[PDB]
């Protein structure tokens, strides 16, 4: 089955673009990354950075996750991110999202050897 690390990349990484280029970015990416296949994922963040730069966060500032786990890390630097959240009209299978671009620090949970992101916790 898909590993947690691979799931993180599919759900949260977009090294192919430097920022969201239009209001339809989230609609298209949520679909393309299969985040709308079985239900409309309510909220999601994409990170417009290299994979290595995001993986490196696992060696940056430790902080407890929202759920209390202690394997979370905040990036030292801000990153280009896109916030995706369902619009009021979103209704499966016609999932619909508001695209918001931002430059924020990220907080990720990490696991494994290599020690890599497995969950996106927050943009801050």
């Amino acid at each position: 089955k898909e590993t947690a690390a691979a799931k993180f990349e599919r759900q949260h990484m977009d090294s192919s673009t430097s920022a969201a280029s239009s209001s339809n970015y989230c609609n298209q990416m949520m679909k393309s990354r299969n985040l709308t296949k079985d239900r409309c994922k309510p909220v999601n963040t994409f990170v417009h950075e290299s994979l290595a730069d995001v993986q490196a966060v696992c060696s940056q500032k430790n902080v407890a996750c929202k759920n209390g786990q202690t394997n979370c890390y905040q990036s030292y630097s801000t990153m280009s991110i896109t916030d995706c959240r369902e619009t009021g009209s979103s209704k499966y299978p016609n999932c619909a999202y508001k695209t918001t671009q931002a430059n924020k620090h990220i907080i990720v949970a990490c696991e494994g050897n290599p020690y890599v992101p497995v969950h996106f916790d927050a943009s801050v």
